[PDB]
DNA sequence: TTTTTTT
């Protein structure tokens, strides 16, 4: 019997997988005996066991050819073609979509039946996030309709505020909501070449922590990025064209992504503070502090920088209809389910123990 | 049964595709059935639609197939055997009417019964245009003229001024038109060389804000461009031949591209300023900035950068018989339907609101 | 019924290709049919027309096949393996017979029946360039003296003076003459193995417009490129044999070809003044340039570059002797044209007009 | 009706071909018919008419097939694996007996009857250059002798002297005698990793024109070479393999060969000076220069450069025992052959016309 | 038939060949009958007539094959392969049984029947350093064995002394006898982490002529050499794994090797003190320079600074059985070949001219 | 792999 190349090339596209080796080594998992598979019987990995059953006849076959790397390169490169056919011809709003599709997949498992986490825990975050600025739910859905409309000298916000205010926590957070990467300006002019090549066909950028020079009365390192970013005006404005590389490859010719600065209280030339929409100015809270004390499992499972929360705050806060038309039906599916579980006195007796400092589930 | 690869090489001619990642994924979609095709029925992407019916019965066959990336590769080499082809046989003039058939075909579709704009916020930015210099289709029309004859010496244009004055914006839109890349020669010299290597095979060159030194009398930054435009000057001479080098190919030799230089006002030094044939001078306009601000949909969909604008001011003011003879036929029917739905009085108003400072609309 | 890669090789030599895409692009146009091919029926390459009729049959065959680069890579190998033959095999003046007898070939083409080129203006160019030098043509001849008698040390020729004075223009015209490469010394020392690589197997090499360090306070800038090629006496002096490099490509060992080197008023070091046999210096002359204002379809068809207009002033000034034996019999045809198109009066006219700062034809 | 790869085997073992282009451009000649071949009837190169009849049946099966350049690497790839046998397994003084015979050989045709020199001017090359240096032809014979024990840490030698001196035109007469490959080491560290691998089973190896630092004031500017030298101390040494590399080959493990150093007036660290054995040491003279101004054919021809004039001068001084034994009866062919025309008495005269500056002839 | 692949591996196994070229030559040499040969009948080399009668079978095949370098690239591929298997077991007793072996063997040449120098003038040598230092003959077997050990904080010997009183004469010979490089730590500490890099996967280190500081007292130059070999407390104990990186590459983690320290009399931190097991003073002696003015052959000849002096010495004064009980059977001939090709009582006439300030062979 | 990156 012959290798079916078309059931490899099935498997790596419903798996998302970028990767020779990764594919070559799940897929070689699946010659041992489904009946008797102890991964499958922990249920332990979803990439494995949903797909087990399907693909033994083909993976006992695999396993005594000869080609093997050559068939899992054909697999990738359907993958990856798939990407770039997509990166040429949706519009943000569909990016977007697909992109809270792939986290909605990720929850319905992770509070699944043989999911590992508390509904419980994620919206104690949910309200320890709300606190953080005035009208939270109103400020992430400005930002989301911002970065999918990309107007011109309207794209790049500015985070500032004092060492431990939440600037890194919530940059974190929309990075997992809408894909993106994080930028570090802080060198010399010679290396960032490499590091603005980054940006290459991403959705979003976070240029972290950017060191002025000069305001030493306030006890603040010096650095160079901002002076590297008003050098840099025309990738922040974003109307033309800019060549981007990579190590080994050629340069390629983009809109460089809008995106978040996140920086100290350093002074910005006028100049700068003239590409920016909106700054957002974060100060420390001294209830926080004394609710993350008393809640500690917010921290040590990293609820509050993770996307889901944010996600989680989106779909109890905002209507149905300001979603996607084909998204619509899998968020009043999940608000029903989240509606059944925490009853509103729940959540603002929840809301009421962090703005007394107090620990968050009493 | 066998795969036609001349099929699949057709199909890459007639959508012009180079990346063959791009031509993979487009093709592999092809295999589902026709009678049922989702993007054909929604008319998605007119690279879909126009040939799915006709190659359906290869991209099945083309599914099971072992070499799929070598037919692939073959394609797009008879792509790129045409384009060089093409760039040593044939005349400016005849590349140039080239693009113009390209720009014609794009604005057949969009401006269709399938396409999402409408002329009248379009032909709002030819108004606009035409604000920004004296007699902007003597000047445009100027330009074409020595792009197309490349005299040498006699080749390169400067445009200097202070910043939000109109440069990048006519420097885009004149790009668009001709087609070219982008340059950033502000770097240092040991990594000059692949900048340069963009420019080959390249219709136009434009050299972006290059900075120069001094600039403090003026509150300006400082950059070392202008002295490296200075160990350049065989490349805007156009005398004689030099090479060109991509990342891990082997020297190509050619007479650079002709083009545009942007600028703010550095002290030039007069060995540079003989090799430049014409300055533009650009100023800081109120009205034109009060008016973007009032008319914001000039920018939210790129409206003014856009070559697609100037063609249609070609269209309007030119008469027909300075188009090469065979696109004259073709520029007519766009007259005919240019003035059915429009008048002078509504163009006469436009530039009226534009010099008030009112919204284009009003 | 399978494709002869014999006639695709015939096809090559005869046309003397050295890429593989440009050999692939031409040849894929002859798969139409003969009976019909608008190219042929106008004329308009002479790579096209004088083939298409021979090669049909094959080129069909051509078309269907699995292995099309691989064909192309043969019979391009093939033309380079020629080259490498004669650059071995013959003496360097065979060479020069050689490339007079290519040039011979364009000026049938060029001054035929079925061509643009008008005599008259391309004869206005040798009145030109017989005005920039005194005895322009004991310059000339002495020149390809120096190039095929190659005596070691006694190689290379310097060209000095101002900006717009016509040294870019002759070399230019004597490296179409001759054949050969343009070289970039002004860039740094570590690159320049690459550059080097492109004289590989050539006749002559130009080095372009050098810069030194001082002159400063004449208002001239500052470069590496009299310190690098004080390091590369050794390439110049043609004693001992170098190695050169292509990207790729095994070291070649041969001896690098004579040039000339052309720079603006920089002092040299005493070691590089003694590896120049003649040095010239060009003044600006401004009757010339009132000439040449007058007189721009000189410029428009580079005719005052073309080594086409050099070889015209050798066939009007020198005895017919003083060319090799095969092709004096060429000459002596092209001698009479000269004579029945021009009378001496019609000439003598024409330099006086270049003398007069009028243009030259009235 | 295959092609034999035997055959052209056989033909690159005695044509002694080590470059892929070369042999197939020589090989493709032989397809032609034999009896009207024009380069045969005159006999312009004797790797032709020798071999073309016997090779006529196989290039034109040669001609259709497929492989062709597999065929020439292997071919050429049974050359390179002979040299390397001979390289290990020869005797140091065979080699240089071999050498020599492939001289004589070559020295025998070119003073035939067929051949274009003559004996009175290479002989006038003989006189010349044994006036350059005191005791010329036993410092030949010094340096042979030292080269033929290579005893090791006891290889090499220096030069030291300025332009205009003689020093490279003795170290080309040696290296043409010899085999050997010129190396310029003046760049960077990190890039003579292939400038080394020249070296690769060559029996002389010698520096030319290496740049210390300092001494600028001279006009003698600086480079890396002395730091590289004594960097690559491993390599003079030699007392153990090194390991030299050339592209998309395997590797080689060798002792790196003897030679020679030229310098200008540069210091010489002591850690580096300790290497070379001998310091012969140069200065010029000014009648050498009055002479060659009038005796212009030494350079046209290259007389005094190449290792056929100094192989005279062994002929004319040295005694005759004092060669190796198989060549014994070579070399009184040469004594007497010499002798039977070009007197003694002659020989003083032209060599007091060099003493007295007058021009060697009459 | 069809070549035997495992023929030629056997072969390349037995003649321990590691090259591809250099297999396919010898190969190639059984392709003729082994009655007729000529190197079989002359005995020139044994890797020939050893084999050519077992082998011309399959080499007759051989020169048939169309994949000729295929067949030799695994036969290397198998030898390499071996070695990397040895690798795994190689205790550091072993590494000097086989670093011997290979200096036996050029023993064996340099004084053998076809040698190239004569022990008369290496003993003397040998006579000269058993005086240069107290009981020397036990001192070198007691270095080697703490570096075949290589205990840790046991590592390091410091050779101290004035300038001219045997330093680095002494470091070169023991250098020579182990393997290993030189390193030069007067860097500042910047570059001196490129420096130490050089010393991955060696056996042996030697620092050379560390600055102090105050050493101007005695005008001693001064610098920081002692200060940061002061530092370098974790790679001279040895106790813990250090990171090396070579320029270009990645780092490597492994115990830093033992080594020699020679210095010029300097001032020594008690710190610094504490790391060397045993320290050497060398001290001038008018009677040894008298000795080397009255027989400077020792040194125009090099005898003194080989390993070839040292294991000399260890085969006169040491015993057999101490040396591994596999290699000692090879000091049982150089002992008899030693006692016989020269006297017992030769030797002390000649230390005793030494010590008389005698010429060594007078 | 070589080149590019690294220095
Ligand atoms: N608004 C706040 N008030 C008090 N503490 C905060 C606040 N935001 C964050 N923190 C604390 O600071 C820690 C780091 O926050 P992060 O956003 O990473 O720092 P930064 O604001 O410097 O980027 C959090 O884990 C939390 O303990
Ligand atoms: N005459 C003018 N006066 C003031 N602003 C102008 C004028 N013309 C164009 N603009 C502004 O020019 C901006 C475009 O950027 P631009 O000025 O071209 O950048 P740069 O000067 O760096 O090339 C537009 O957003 C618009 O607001
Ligand atoms: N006699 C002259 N006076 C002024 N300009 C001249 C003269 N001769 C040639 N030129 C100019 O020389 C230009 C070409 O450059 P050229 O002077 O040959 O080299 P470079 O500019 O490097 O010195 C021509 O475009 C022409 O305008
Ligand atoms: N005595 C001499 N007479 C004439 N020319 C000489 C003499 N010595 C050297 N040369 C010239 O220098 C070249 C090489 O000698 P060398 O002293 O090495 O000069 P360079 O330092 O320029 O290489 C010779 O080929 C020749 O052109
Ligand atoms: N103990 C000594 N007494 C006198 N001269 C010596 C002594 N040791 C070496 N020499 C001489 O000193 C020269 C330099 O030796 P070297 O090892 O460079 O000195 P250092 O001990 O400074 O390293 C030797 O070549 C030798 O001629």
């Amino acid at each position: 019997k012959q290798v079916s190349w078309k059931l490899v090339t099935e498997y790596a596209m419903e798996t998302k997988c970028d990767d020779v080796l990764l594919l070559l080594g799940m897929y070689l998992e699946f010659q041992y005996s489904f009946e008797m598979c102890l991964k499958c019987i922990k249920k332990e990995q979803p990439s494995h066991y949903k797909y087990h059953e399907k693909h033994y006849a083909n993976a006992a076959i695999f396993a005594d050819s000869k080609n093997q790397k050559t068939i899992c390169q054909q697999a990738v490169d359907t993958v990856l073609a798939k990407k770039r056919v997509d990166s040429l011809q949706l519009t943000r709003e569909q990016m977007l979509t697909n992109r809270f599709n792939d986290l909605l997949d990720r929850m319905d498992i992770m509070f699944g039946s043989t999911g590992s986490a508390d509904i419980e825990e994620w919206m104690a975050g949910v309200a320890w996030l709300h606190c953080l600025l005035p009208k939270m739910d109103s400020v992430v859905y400005d930002f989301l309709k911002c970065m999918v409309y990309n107007i011109p000298k309207k794209r790049y916000w500015l985070f500032k505020g004092p060492i431990d205010s939440g600037k890194t926590t919530l940059a974190a957070a929309l990075l997992e909501l809408c894909g993106g990467k994080a930028l570090n300006v802080n060198l010399p002019l010679d290396r960032l070449n490499f590091e603005l090549g980054v940006a290459i066909d991403q959705f979003l950028v976070v240029f972290e922590d950017v060191k002025g020079t000069g305001g030493e009365s306030r006890d603040l390192p010096s650095g160079q990025g901002i002076n590297n970013l008003d050098n840099l005006r025309d990738y922040l404005d974003g109307s033309v064209k800019v060549n981007l590389e990579k190590k080994h490859l050629n340069k390629r010719t983009q809109i460089f992504p809008p995106g978040i600065v996140t920086m100290n209280e350093y002074s910005v030339p006028k100049t700068l503070q003239a590409r920016f929409v909106k700054q957002i100015d974060f100060r420390p809270k001294d209830y926080l502090k004394h609710c993350l004390e008393r809640s500690e499992f917010l921290l040590e499972k990293r609820i509050i920088q993770s996307g889901i929360a944010l996600l989680l705050m989106l779909i109890w806060y905002r209507p149905v209809a300001e979603f996607a038309q084909s998204i619509q039906s899998r968020i009043v599916e999940w608000k029903e389910r989240l509606d059944k579980e925490f009853s509103l006195s729940v959540y603002q007796k929840m809301k009421f123990n962090v703005a007394m400092g107090i620990g968050v589930l009493d």
